């Protein structure tokens, strides 16, 4: 009979599955879609109370402030190992993965409608006080770890041992201080109150975040599977995965949970991620003399000689002779190249 | 070239009866040759281990 119209050519799914699926030898124009999540690291004050913090210390002195480790929300971070694009390119070309498109979402937003759960009674015969207060929703997707900046308040706070902090803070550390650069290289260590992502150094990641701080503000959360964030820059490239690794970071403080006794503690939710990848032809920016210099420096013996480089060097004169010239009248002449051209002092 | 073996050859029984194992050495004669293969790891794999 009458045949239907030909269906539109969609991309062909090869294999769906878990993380073991990435190993498939595909072609050049393959695209993968990694779907994952991150759990919030809110402090977890005992084994029964995951996702909350410990209760807040109310009024510490500004000089003798010493918080504890269980009441500090920290950043979440993770590395997704990607397989190598083992190819046979010419003239110093490669292939790397490119984070083209992220599609994120907070998992568990309607759980905040639980009002019969030890929350503070809202009025005389009311229900429970819902979760509200200062909230912070952050996510960062890139091919390198999240390079961040240590900016805090009250540099005289005595942090505990588990949390990694800005090293030797001064009064300058209560505003921008260039000495407090660090990476995000550890889950559940870097607290949110000390570490903002570095606006000067995240050349390979794409970090997005918003903050709203009040005594009682509404946590407004949208949930949708059609929103889509493009991770491309002005040149049309995304986060390139230098080492075959995809770095995913997040921080989702949703508000303060007020207990029945009137004692507040934080609340965090998970964060879905969906990164769309592809294979980018790049060039090798580095010469072959970086491969061979690393091979030699781990097979040749380390010699503790006399210093032949530095401020106490023992090499006195080096002269480079290339090409022929007419005989100059000054043998004790001095010759070099200043900025671009050959110069000749005396 | 990895060569491994294990030869248990029974139980030696002593004069009082106390048994104990006994093994013997094993000869190997491996005939090798030169197989032409394909380079699995180009300099793209090799550069990417420096960044590793
Ligand atoms: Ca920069």
């Amino acid at each position: 009979p009458k045949k239907p119209k030909e269906p539109v050519q969609v991309p062909k799914l090869l294999i769906k599955g878990g993380v073991e699926v990435l190993e498939v030898k595909t072609g050049v124009d393959a695209i993968t879609e990694v779907e994952c999540f991150l759990n919030p690291e809110m402090g977890d004050p005992d084994e029964n109370l995951r996702g909350f913090s410990l209760k807040l210390s109310a009024e510490n002195d500004f000089s003798s402030d010493s918080p504890e480790r269980k009441m500090l929300p920290c950043y979440s971070t993770a590395r997704i190992p990607l397989p190598n694009l083992n190819e046979d390119l010419t003239c110093g070309n490669l292939l790397m993965w490119e984070a083209v498109t992220v599609q994120t979402e907070v998992i568990g937003i309607t759980s905040m409608l639980n009002l019969h759960a030890g929350s503070q009674k809202v009025h005389e015969h009311g229900g429970g006080k819902p979760i509200q207060g200062s909230n912070f929703h952050f996510f960062a997707v890139g091919g390198d770890p999240l390079e961040m900046q240590g900016v805090l308040m009250n540099y005289r706070t005595k942090y505990p041992d588990g949390t990694i902090t800005p090293k030797n803070p001064t009064a300058q550390s209560q505003v921008m201080n260039t000495d407090h650069k660090a990476y995000l290289d550890k889950n559940n260590a870097y607290p949110v109150e000390c570490w903002v992502p570095d606006p000067s150094r995240n050349e390979n990641t794409r970090y997005f975040g918003t903050f709203t701080g009040g005594e009682n503000v509404p946590p407004v959360l949208h949930v949708t599977n059609t929103a889509t964030t493009v991770l491309l820059d002005e040149q049309g490239v995304g986060p390139l995965c230098k080492a075959d690794s995809l770095y995913v970071s997040a921080a989702d403080i949703c508000g303060l949970f007020t207990n029945s006794s009137g004692t507040q503690q934080w609340r965090g939710l998970a964060r879905y991620f969906k990164i769309r990848l592809r294979k980018r032809s790049v060039k090798n920016p580095y010469p072959i003399s970086f491969l061979l210099s690393d091979l030699i420096n781990r097979r040749t013996q380390r010699v503790d000689g006399q210093p032949m480089y530095g401020m106490e060097s023992q090499v006195e004169e080096v002269r480079v002779f290339d090409g022929t010239e007419r005989l100059p009248g000054d043998p004790d002449m001095i010759r070099y190249i200043d900025k671009q051209g050959q110069l000749q002092t005396k």
